[PDB]
């Protein structure tokens, strides 16, 4: 299916309520904003970050910055619930030495999407990315190392954690338009946390 990927469905179910309270706390310092891609187009996914470094869009491309380009202040600290859940997920996946210094928080409104891309801004591509899904379900689509590779679909639901390691770490991926619906903890959206080793 996906070489190197360890899928832990509903792993973050118990931590969900606290993770959502902490997303709101992070958002009060560094608000969710729809980032502008280097070409001048606003993304449909709303983003923010927590930790020492944060994923951002810039004029010359994409980069990690210790400063929030909107607030001009540092990104909020990595919440304890975030650190604990990532550590437990990474350890269960065979990565006990994984220490993330960045967590990109994505918010998906109904219809929000993320087109095919590779995560290649990190210094060591051998280091995995821990993905945590919360709220409304979304269809995650992935291919291979090159753009013309056949697409495979995977539904990511509330509490689903995937540790993208090995070959899966380099796969082209995205999110199909979020279907409208209801979730008791997020109301009308989906949140996705992606823990990265960026320094
Ligand atoms: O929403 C997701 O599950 C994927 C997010 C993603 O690929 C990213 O922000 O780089
Ligand atoms: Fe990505």
């Amino acid at each position: 299916l996906a070489a190197g990927a360890v899928i832990l469905r509903r792993f973050a179910f118990n931590a969900a309520e606290q993770l959502i309270r902490d997303i709101n706390d992070v958002a009060s310092q560094s608000p969710f904003r729809q980032m502008v891609t280097p070409g001048g187009y606003t993304m449909s996914v709303a983003m923010t970050n927590c930790g020492h470094l944060g994923w951002t869009t810039h004029r010359q491309g994409y980069l990690y910055s210790p400063i929030d380009p909107q607030t001009n202040k540092p990104w909020p600290a990595m919440p304890q619930s975030f650190h604990n859940l990532c550590q437990r997920a990474a350890t269960a996946a065979g990565y006990p030495d994984f220490q993330p210094d960045a967590c990109l928080i994505n918010r998906y409104a109904p219809g929000a999407k993320l087109s095919l891309h590779q995560d290649k801004d990190e210094p060591d591509l051998r280091a995995p990315i821990v993905s945590v899904s919360l709220g409304l379900p979304a269809i995650f689509q992935f291919g291979g190392l090159k753009r013309n590779d056949p697409l495979k679909r995977l539904l990511l639901e509330h509490g689903d954690v995937v540790v993208w390691g090995g070959e899966s770490r380099l796969f082209y991926h995205g999110i199909q338009p979020l279907k409208a619906g209801f979730h008791p903890l997020t109301i009308d959206c989906r949140y996705n946390l992606t823990f990265r080793q960026a320094g």
